[PDB]
């Protein structure tokens, strides 16, 4: 599990539950290639997304849909989604951990990049 | 204007208006002075709090007033306010920003820290 | 002046200078079109980026050149920039600001909207 | 374990550790009750802090040193520490998660409630 996502929601000060996730790679022809999906659990979080074999070196996309989160929940958000574009394992291979905290009209993200 | 506060809210996406602040210094007998405070105007910002003669050296707390903020919206948050405790003018005056970014139960706070 | 930028460092607690910007909205064909684009001032902020005539209903992408940014520091960050998709002026035409607040392995967006 | 703490580092993306905690309680005579402390470990969390017998209904203030951190870090940081003051299980004792996102010139504090 090199790659993993996890969602807060900074207004109820819980853990986003179903929140759907969109990873995307660099395509070779600058273009943005599909690589993985899933929605948050229970916890807010999205485990078992890739694998060390398929997660190689490249340019990444992940794409949290916050504005069907809210509008569930009974908000209408600003936001169509977060984004979170980055490089992976350029330096060997990390486990990366992609935070969001969301609010209707902000959000943060954090990497969090670890070592085996 | 050595000192300044400015507050938004995360969830309207908005300056927060008429939000209590209160500033103070650790005391000598290390307890804390009150130095200063205001509320903030329709732009969500504080001026005129202090000047350059007496925002001297020393250890400062901001206090802003955020759960007073959210009651009054329709709401109830989680924290009692935000907190800003930090050291100024100890390499000269600087012009100070604290700006604060709230939700019901997360906030964000950052020191813009700028010479003359 | 309907769309503005403002980006903030985390790390140096001032504004983040020369930053580059690309704005693009969601074409009828579903793809990004090139929509304004510019580089911060020295208060780290964009201004003059589009008008109300031209910045009309839509889905829009502001797209921050923060690993340029980074790296022009003496730096090496983790995303490859920040992005904020979000619809605008649904509802009337609106003044946006999208203030951006970096960290080399993490950052935050607010949309702060404002009426005339 | 109804009171957590979590601390991640906004600049070298990963949890910080070894990081100086002080949790205090709002004593009957308006003055700060020490309550629990510790470091956090590896991961960047401190688990053990109090029970559910002792954690009772009251106003809560958690101080993460953030200035020993960042110099240790070789860094001098601008804030003395981080400040999350609140009350707790005022609606039942729920398990409280108090994360901290800390920058040299910002931070950012989630609390994260649940239910058992």
């Amino acid at each position: 599990c090199p790659l993993m996502v996890k969602v807060l929601d900074a207004v109820r000060g819980s853990p986003a539950i179903n929140v759907a996730v969109h990873v995307f790679r660099k395509a070779a022809d600058d273009t943005w290639e599909p690589f993985a999906s899933g929605k948050t659990s229970e916890s807010g979080e999205l485990h078992g997304l890739t694998t060390e074999e398929e997660f190689v070196e490249g340019i990444y996309k992940v794409e949290i849909d916050t504005k069907s989160y809210w509008k569930a929940l009974g908000i209408s958000p600003f936001h169509e989604h977060a984004e979170v574009v980055f490089t992976a394992n350029d330096s060997g291979p990390r486990r990366y951990t992609i935070a969001a905290l969301l609010s209707p009209h902000s959000y943060s993200t954090t990497a969090v990049v670890t070592n085996p």
